[PDB]
């Protein structure tokens, strides 16, 4: 019951890459945005806690304000069709270095791994972003939504340039066979 | 262009499910084993740090041992074709979980099945392995072939999960 053959499954692993620049002229349809939200939502988590909230930022000025405080990621964020803000839930909403906080981030990180695979399946591109001023991006999103704890960002869109070459430590360093 | 069309992308997200029991007859080829390991290795991380190590358990006797300490996951793990032990070497040491999500998606693309496992005793699971590896064990992933259909998706509302800006 496979979906893609070896050649295709291998290509996807390479197409899943950190897209450093996006086609600013490519706009996300409601269909594209909705499926991405479903890829995020349908992700797995321990005891199905789903301690995440995904904020889809498509407004250019609002994304631009976040971009201005993402340092070297500014032009990239600006270029992107959409910017996902992966928010971690409060521990008070979870229950009916901090242990609960780290647990929640672990679930959020899983979702991220699923999302970026989904984005490649559609034919689009992403870049996970942790290089940003956390206090400042919260600031410009405060009046819009309650002050969130941000795990990471995910820039989204269509690429202008080809995928960068994969650089990973040796199969030996990463894999033990038993 | 697309790798898969709309229907098949939507189908996959349901095929990507926590498989509770596996075909205890089915055995992983080397080719199946090697892809699963490469999906894991090509995962993304901060500054390409790759703060992880993946241990592939296939031997039925050693897997049987790990399953004995896996509480309510005992039969599942014994019946699986393989068992991956995911280990970590801001905060960056949690980013092995980014791999986890990529792996399970890649596994389902092959038309196989997986279950992410957090229900185990890390003391005794680490003990039976420590004659070889130096941990830190984050979680487990059972890998193999299903015996029945994928479970129904239960999730909180789209409204609970998504803010549209
Ligand atoms: C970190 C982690 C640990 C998990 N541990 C277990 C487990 O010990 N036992 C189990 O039955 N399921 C476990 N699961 C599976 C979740 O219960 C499952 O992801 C959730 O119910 C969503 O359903 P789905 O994966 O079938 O789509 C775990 C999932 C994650 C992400
Ligand atoms: C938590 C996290 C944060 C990241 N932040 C950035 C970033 O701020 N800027 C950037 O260009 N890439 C960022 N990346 C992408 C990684 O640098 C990239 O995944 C790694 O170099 C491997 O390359 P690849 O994904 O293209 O295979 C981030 C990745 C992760 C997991």
């Amino acid at each position: 019951m496979k979906f893609l053959d070896q050649e295709k499954r291998r290509q996807l692993l390479n197409e899943r890459h950190s897209c450093k620049m996006f086609d600013s002229h490519y706009e996300f349809s409601s269909t594209e945005l909705e499926e991405i939200a479903e890829i995020a939502r349908l992700s797995p988590s321990s005891y199905n806690t789903q301690p995440w909230h995904f904020v889809m930022v498509t407004d250019k000025d609002l994304k631009k304000q976040i971009a201005a405080h993402s340092y070297f990621n500014e032009e990239m964020i600006k270029s992107a069709s959409a910017l996902m803000v992966v928010c971690s839930l409060r521990p008070s909403e979870l229950l009916p270095m901090q242990r609960l906080e780290s647990y929640i981030l672990e679930q959020c990180y899983i979702a991220v791994g699923q999302i970026c695979m989904g984005v490649s399946l559609m034919g689009l591109d992403s870049c996970i972003i942790g290089g940003f001023d956390p206090l400042k991006v919260g600031e410009v999103l405060e009046e819009r939504i309650n002050k969130p704890k941000i795990a990471c960002l995910i820039a989204l869109g269509k690429r202008v340039a080809e995928a960068s070459q994969k650089s990973r430590k040796s199969k030996v360093d990463a894999i033990t066979w038993l």
